[PDB]
């Protein structure tokens, strides 16, 4: 009786930790992807600029 | 019966516990991998043009 | 009791997994980004000096 119901008990616990666990690891996950796409946004921007200054030289 | 009962019930906590912490890391880590793969292809991209340009 | 006495390890136990798997994948993540990062910082530097060139050759000729 008693074995068994520590037993689910730690089952669906532990089952609701892993989500909790990824939930929030993915959530700090996106919180950085999006640091680094402002990041690139801003560079490819740069780039965008170096091209046309580029062409411009020509002359 | 009982000390036997808590003993055997914290062993089982104890391997499902550290196996999903484990699973955790995994999939996070998987996720992760996954963002990164397409970041970093937008960072090939960018110095393939700049590469290119020049 | 018994039981109430095994949920209570379980939960103390859950718990303290919860808090090391979000840092250990986090920590994760860091070093994965700190790696972006560092490649991403020489791309710019290199932009800014040749767009500065190049915005200098204009202004000259």
């Amino acid at each position: 009786h008693t074995l068994k119901t520590a037993n689910s008990y730690t089952d669906v616990t532990v089952s609701n930790s892993t989500k909790k666990a990824i939930r929030e690891s993915n959530q700090y996950t996106d919180h950085k992807m999006h640091q680094l796409e402002n990041r690139l946004d801003k560079l490819e921007k740069r780039l965008l600029k170096l091209l046309a200054s580029s062409a411009a030289l020509n002359s």
